[PDB]
This record gives structure tokens, C-alpha cells and sequence, in this order.
């Protein structure tokens, strides 16, 4: 499944891992994140990741 980078601090959401700390559990794609849902590190919003992807 897909990888997303914090574009603040450089944590990377990989879908396949999830964030089961914050409630999240593995194979969540990240459109399917609560949007209250923030980066486990540096608290930015969904708006500041990017997909890695060409
Ligand atoms: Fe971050
Ligand atoms: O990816
Ligand atoms: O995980
Ligand atoms: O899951
Ligand atoms: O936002």
C-alpha cells in the first residue's frame, strides 16, 4: 500500500503499518484517516503530507 510524508518533520504514514497507537489499525489508507487525525510526531494537520508517488 501507498507511503505519505509529513512535509514538517519527515515521519512517513505507511499504510500498511497504520498508527495503531492513535487509533489507527494496519491497511488504513490514508483518505480513510478521521480528519481530526494529525502526525503522531509533530501534531501537523492531513493538509501538510504528500504522497510518495511519481
Ligand atoms: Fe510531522
Ligand atoms: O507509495
Ligand atoms: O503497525
Ligand atoms: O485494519
Ligand atoms: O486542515
Amino acid at each position: 500500500m501507498a507511503k505519505w510524508v509529513c512535509k514538517i518533520c519527515g515521519y512517513i504514514y505507511d499504510e500498511d503499518a497504520g498508527d495503531p497507537d492513535n487509533g489507527i489499525s494496519p491497511g488504513t489508507k490514508f483518505e480513510e484517516l478521521p480528519d481530526d487525525w494529525v502526525c503522531p510526531i509533530c501534531g501537523a494537520p492531513k493538509s501538510e503530507f504528500e504522497k510518495l508517488e511519481d
